[PDB]
């Protein structure tokens, strides 16, 4: 991978690995999201962020400050089969004071084409209290280095459905599955839980027969609060709907806590 | 990847990802595992096997055999850290009609350096009756066009580790961790439950402390029945000693037996 000639966007490829992909013998969503990941990681770490698993400035190392995730928000156009090649481009920018913005285009290597797009919505938390906050000038101004001045969205119509606000599931869901808990696999360097795993954990309350008759193109995912890894969750899910829609929900097993909320969009193959 | 010179073994390079390392910044032994398997599909559709998820010979097919793991044996001596390039070359040989082998080989690609090694036992077993059978005449003749005929061993070692006998843990384990299903992640693209999955329900018996002051060296499984998609299991661990441990996995209620294997751990 490498950063783009002006230096404001990073381009990787990948070829897709027999673990990777499905019964469609093409990349799960998990795999697309790993992927996202990988090449952002590879982006903040071209441009002088900190290799210690929480990529920090030098103003938010001083001040004991983090990056956290609060929408992750994908559409799938088309996805890669095992041994194809898809390039993904990534990109920053700010906004204001409320947080930070990175988005990434997925494209077929051999035609070109895009075959999907993803947007995520940062947060500023102090490591140590948790406390949210707004972005400060000095971290602001650092952003402003590697990003583009004139806006840049992967998602550019109008009110778009990656901005679209979630609304809480009522019980009793339609579907669920329990007691779902993270192994090692599922953390990350830092020992948490990796923000890939939550997606999974929705998707475990989708009945298998949408799996087999559907291909997920669009889903959002708010992220309220982690699940610790001594904690159990509850995956919910209710249909709200050729396309089929799904409002999801996963609390604590035991007090019900919301960790995350989302919706699904699915098309018959 | 390619297949080497000879056509005889395969060679494929990786770039170790940021979500494939562990606490230590290096690689999981999951993640190597992965590479494992990769490295080994890569090698089979190279030489003509199939791609429908179950790599098969054109008799194979015709018989509905299918291959099954028996055994998976892994030796780490160092695990490559986040952006390392590691060079993995991987090989097959029959072993009469016993069944055949698939030996690993790991590299630090900017030194040369052997980093590990790995043995995969295989055994032949009837896709529709699960029924494990001898490997025919016709199989080893197949095996023989892609296959090196002077033996060539991963673990040449005088009666090694890699072909020890593994007991069976007696209750009470010293640990346990309990309720372990598999979510769709875990599944491989003909909706069975990935190799790779087992290794890491055995870990997760191993106490945190340990796994915070030691590096796994060596793990060799067993593999006795499949789980389910629907199955629930049981992960269960007793030290025997370096810390050694003896692990059992079970399904979750009548307590039958699906893997057993031990690990041995050095001390960071
Ligand atoms: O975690 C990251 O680096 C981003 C990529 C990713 C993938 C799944 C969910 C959230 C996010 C945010
Ligand atoms: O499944 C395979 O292809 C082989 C590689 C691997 C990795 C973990 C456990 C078993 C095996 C056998």
């Amino acid at each position: 991978g490498s950063l783009t000639e002006d230096g404001l966007s990073y381009k990787e490829k990948f070829v897709v690995r027999s673990y990777e992909v499905g019964s469609n013998k093409t990349a799960t969503v998990e795999t697309i999201a790993n992927l996202l990941q990988e090449v952002g990681c590879n982006h903040a770490q071209s441009v002088g962020f900190s290799t210690d698993g929480f990529a920090t400035t030098t103003t938010m190392r001083k001040l004991h400050l983090i990056w956290v995730t609060a929408r992750m928000h994908i559409e799938i156009y088309k996805y890669p089969a095992w041994g194809d090649v898809v390039e993904i481009e990534t990109w920053c920018q700010s906004e204001g004071r409320i947080g930070t913005r990175r988005d990434w285009i997925l494209k077929d290597s051999v035609t070109g084409e895009v075959t999907g797009r993803a947007t995520s919505k940062w947060v500023m938390m102090n490591q140590d209290t948790r406390r949210l906050q707004k972005v400060s000038d000095d971290v602001r101004d650092e952003y402003l280095v590697f990003c583009p001045q004139e806006p840049r969205l992967a998602f550019p119509e109008e009110n778009n459905r990656s901005l679209k606000k979630i609304p809480k599931l009522e019980d009793p869901a339609q579907y669920s599955m329990i007691g779902l808990k993270p192994r090692r696999a599922d953390l990350d360097m830092n020992q948490h839980v990796n923000n890939v795993t939550y997606i999974g954990w929705v998707l475990e309350s989708i009945p298998q027969e949408i799996v087999d008759t559907h291909e997920l193109q669009v889903i959002t995912l708010d992220y309220r609060r982690e699940c610790q890894q001594d904690d159990v969750v509850d995956s919910l899910t209710t249909t709200t709907s050729n396309d089929s829609q799904f409002l999801h929900l996963l609390r604590l097993s035991g007090d019900g806590q919301e960790i995350n909320r989302g919706t699904t969009l699915w098309r018959k193959k």
